[PDB]
């Protein structure tokens, strides 16, 4: 599923990511824009054969099992898949556990670079939350 923009951010809302560690609810729909375009179907493979997935580009090294990435760590406890899904929950419930890791939502490559600083309310602006 792909996502608009205020769909994503009601979505996030009610899975309790507005405000989880401390980042606002833009924070959060500014990372899937620019980590998947608000897609809930995108993968990306990684240099060291691992793959980011879902609508918050989630990594099998650590965070999920996609049979292809040895020695890699499962700790959401799922199948990469599931962070595909049309229902974000998984992703969500997985992106806690990441922010809380000790990096913030630097965990994110594309939040950190075009959304931390920013005027990430933007995203949400507009929205009926
Ligand atoms: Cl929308
Ligand atoms: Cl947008
Ligand atoms: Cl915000
Ligand atoms: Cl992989
Ligand atoms: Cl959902
Ligand atoms: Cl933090
Ligand atoms: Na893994």
């Amino acid at each position: 599923k792909v996502f608009g923009r205020c769909e994503l951010a009601a979505a996030m809302k009610r899975h309790g990511l507005d405000n989880y560690r401390g980042y606002s609810l833009g924070n959060w729909v500014c990372a899937a824009k620019f980590e998947s375009n608000f897609n809930t179907q995108a993968t990306n493979r990684n240099t060291d054969g691992s793959t980011d997935y879902g609508i918050l580009q989630i990594n099998s090294r650590w965070w999920c099992n996609d049979g292809r990435t040895p020695g890699s760590r499962n700790l959401c406890n799922i199948p990469c898949s599931a962070l595909l899904s049309s229902d974000i929950t998984a992703s969500v419930n997985c992106a806690k556990k990441i922010v809380s890791d000790g990096n913030g939502m630097n965990a994110w490559v594309a939040w950190r670079n075009r959304c931390k600083g920013t005027d990430v309310q933007a995203w949400i602006r507009g929205c009926r939350l």
